[PDB]
């Protein structure tokens, strides 16, 4: 019979940070983490900025001999989850280590790894192929790697929906916790897709903004001058705990998981519905899921990418689900300071939305100079708003027409 | 409690035929679908072989501009999902698209197209990289596409657990089913990782058999000779549907799907542990989810890679989980004829595994001429062996320890 489930621990690398607490700082207080990329090269490219990790030492969780063999995303992923377990105060014992798994996933995991491979390849020939290339460089390895690291014998999965991924991998293993295939799971996802191909790539769809003589300004989610998504790295890991178990053992616990929502717009390889359909029937699924009134919903994360269609799909959204109360309601988007963390978006996003109820606090969408037509909600511009919230959702939206809503109230 | 799921159809691509009863045929004679790898350079590899699909004719699913977009692991997936709808007779309507999803996975997704993009990248530089290279490449586009060919708005998904994926897509389809998140999902997994990169990647690690002069007898799961496993291409989908629905329509039920096991080795990156402790977790974990005794069960189709470490883990698995009924069941690796799909693998043993139900036979596995030491169990041998096959399994067990077993059960 389905069991409820709490967050009992959160670890993160964004732009604005290198774990949770100095990564809100910034939210709350509305910097951007974007800036000119330094690792390459990019004066051939339209776009030549985006969310860096700043200053990661991985040599803070990994040997430097491990992390060699490993693409930065493994290495991002490992190192939020590493933070999300320790913040937990769980500890993995022969009792409980069959009911502990993981899942996080990525969008397009390691194109670096894969392209560093692909030039080794093409100028050298296969024997220059690294033998870490396959184990350092599929999705699945985050999951993999944790779970040796630690001694998670649980489920151990990973979800690839592109920008939705974090998001759908909160969910459903908050989905195996309910329904009692694990206890414990950690959960979210993590992204490096700033090479050649995931610049290139990005930029020949012209998906990208070309702000490059003003980075921080780039993402302005819902802006009428907005040009496109800003392509940013990073991770975020959740410790997902059935309730019992959390009280059990006297874990803190951020806010409870009530609700999630999945559906599929069906319309476009890669554009959303202007109407916001396919968002607005995964929102209602995720409604329906946590058994709540809409009106009960105080702050919506936005997936916010920036984008000229993605943006106005989701106030349509919004407004479809919400009636009246989508005037009441606070929506903001993060995207706004972080950039677009693509299949790690849904995890920080989720983490943002849990350290809103904890601290009753909407954090801004920055750089909402001139809201464009229809853009007419609270969009929480420029500040963050002190406000009452009970009940926070988080929405990721991506190729294929993919679309994740997670449900989050406090808990007491 | 929980609906129950059933497989109402079922699509293939794979190196022994273009479609399921094709490919079938093969199983059964013992054909081997391994030959040297043409229209590719591969004289500086060590493995100049593998499974490779064999007249694909694309423009029998897509028009030549939509199949330009897309990697050809997407391509097959597609043919295998748009097989498996056809086979189960399923009319899409309004009033059921918001329960029909999808989740068909890869272990490595889009190799070739990485190849071919960085190709251009490095000799021409970004602006010759496709507009289409992400969406065209990304794992989650076989999800993607199909549920936007078919008005698909049910649970939109992909997997990506290495060579579990196939296994672990299935396995979460039929809970999406049974805890009524969805009354049909598509699942499975596609894979196409013969190119320089793939055969280069899996060369370096020496994880490949390079039997070069005799392909066909280089797979050989439990052979005493045996040197690796070999690449294979080629996709499974399968049609899961919850039984009253099932019913209700007159639909054609192959067999009931009654278990789902995952567990996570948590042992190392790569190789299993030699007593297969992980293997046997998972597959008990199955049998309890099907409420079923290790003497029920009566085929088995195995892992079986043909790599040293892994054909004997799972022997001792299965000695381990089944003890005095370990000889009375029938253990056969289809890899002896198919060679490794990786992703796709247990998504096209899945099917051989419901049609060892429906014929009331036990594939071979070919190419066992000497089993090695403590290899003593009903392998099948060279011959396939009609028997009473009530229960059937189909066991993966991949990279980072990760592992799911799948329970079949006669219909009737
Ligand atoms: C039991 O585990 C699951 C995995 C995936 C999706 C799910 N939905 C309801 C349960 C569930």
């Amino acid at each position: 019979s389905r069991r409820r489930v709490v967050i009992t621990g959160m670890g993160m690398l964004s732009p604005l940070g290198l774990d949770v607490p100095s990564s809100w700082e910034g939210i709350l207080a509305g910097r951007s983490g974007i800036a000119p990329i330094e690792h390459m090269d990019l004066s051939a490219y339209s776009t030549r900025f985006g969310g860096s990790v700043k200053g990661f030492n991985v040599e803070e969780y990994l040997s430097a001999k491990e992390a060699r063999k490993l693409d930065l995303f493994i290495q991002y992923g490992l190192a939020a989850s590493f933070q999300a377990v320790r913040d937990s105060g769980l500890e993995v014992t022969d009792a409980n280590r069959e009911r502990i798994g993981v899942s996080m996933g990525s969008g397009i995991g390691g194109l670096t790894n894969i392209e560093n491979n692909c030039r080794s390849l093409f100028e050298q020939g296969p024997r220059r192929i690294s033998p870490f290339f396959v184990p350092g460089s599929i999705i699945n390895m985050v999951s993999g790697f944790l779970s040796i690291h630690l001694g998670l014998q649980g489920p151990n999965y990973a979800l690839t929906t592109a920008q939705t991924t974090g998001t759908h991998s909160i969910g459903m293993a908050a989905r195996n916790i309910a329904y009692g295939e694990a206890d414990v799971m950690v959960a979210g996802g993590s992204e490096m897709a700033a090479c050649g191909l995931g610049l290139g790539g990005f930029g020949a769809a012209r998906a990208l903004s070309t702000r490059n003589d003003e980075p921080t300004r780039a993402s302005r989610p819902w802006d009428r001058d907005r040009d496109g998504f800003v392509l940013s790295d990073g991770s975020g890991a959740l410790v997902l705990e059935e309730l019992e178990h959390a009280r059990a053992r006297g874990a803190r616990i951020y806010a409870e998981l009530v609700g999630f929502g999945m559906s599929g717009d069906a319309f476009h390889m890669t554009a959303p519905p202007e109407d916001g359909a396919g968002a607005a029937r995964c929102m209602k699924n995720a409604l329906r899921d946590a058994g709540l009134d809409p009106r009960q919903v105080d702050y919506i994360n936005a997936h916010g990418t920036s984008t000229p269609a993605g943006d106005i799909a989701e106030i349509a959204a919004v407004k479809s689900v919400f009636g009246e109360h989508a005037h009441a309601l606070s929506m903001s988007s993060t995207k706004s300071m972080t950039g677009h963390l693509l299949g790690a978006a849904g995890a920080v996003e989720a983490i943002f939305s849990v350290l809103a109820l904890r601290d009753q606090v909407a954090p801004p969408t920055i750089n909402l100079d001139n809201p464009d037509e229809g853009c007419d909600l609270d969009l929480v511009a420029h500040e963050a708003k002190p406000r009452k919230i009970d009940v926070a959702l988080s929405n990721s939206f991506g190729f294929g027409g993919t679309n994740g809503t997670l449900v989050f109230r406090r808990f007491a």
